[PDB]
């Protein structure tokens, strides 16, 4: 119970509205937009291929959707309510359901049990943010390209935090500056960067 991401699946960052870096970002994988701008690269790298307004960028956009209405039509299998935390947290495979805005401060563990093939997918309501220097940790066979993040507003990754997984926000992904992404940031509005490294995972 993954989400097949399509021709979205190559792409470290994606947005209709547009991408806006400053500093150094590096995107490991494709970049592309459905609009026409993408500001900042360079000083911002791609290593995959650059997708502005075309018919890749269409495919992806619409791939990414599709993604998104399925990680919010899954049925939740663990119900965290009104909980607003995920530091300090382990968390086995499951489809995590938050019905406001959460934040990340500290470590959040994912843990494989085991088996590589642990699927996550978070289902926040709303916002999500993460704190500065916040990380997500993997364990016991749990990798990155199995977890989403599906955010029902948009989501902030702070300075020098650290997230694994595939975010694909309703709307934008903002990442503070150094925050760094092992997985992927497919906004339903603009992804705006500054000094990232976004590198896409596969399976």
């Amino acid at each position: 119970t993954g989400l097949d991401l399509g021709a979205a699946s190559s792409f470290g960052a994606l947005a209709p509205q547009g991408v806006a870096n400053a500093g150094a970002t590096v995107i490991n994988g494709d970049m592309g937009t459905t609009g026409t701008s993408i500001t900042g690269f360079p000083p911002g790298l791609i290593t995959g291929q650059l997708h502005i307004n075309d018919d890749t960028s269409t495919q992806a956009f619409a791939d990414s959707r599709t993604a998104f209405v399925a990680g919010q039509a899954l049925i939740a299998t663990v119900d965290q309510a009104g909980t607003a935390t995920l530091g300090g947290n382990t968390f086995v495979a499951g489809v995590y359901k938050y019905d406001s805005a959460v934040g990340l401060d500290g470590v959040l563990t994912l843990d494989g049990a085991g088996d590589a093939s642990s699927v996550w997918v978070f289902q926040l309501a709303t916002t999500l943010v993460t704190y500065a220097s916040s990380s997500i940790i993997l364990t016991n066979g749990a990798k990155a390209n199995n977890v989403f993040w599906i955010v029902g507003y948009s989501a902030t990754l702070g300075t020098y935090s650290h997230l694994e997984g595939n975010v694909i926000a309703n709307a934008l992904i903002a990442a503070q500056t150094g925050a760094t992404i092992n997985g992927a940031l497919l906004a339903g509005s603009a992804v705006t960067l500054d000094s990232n490294t976004v590198t896409v995972q596969n399976s």
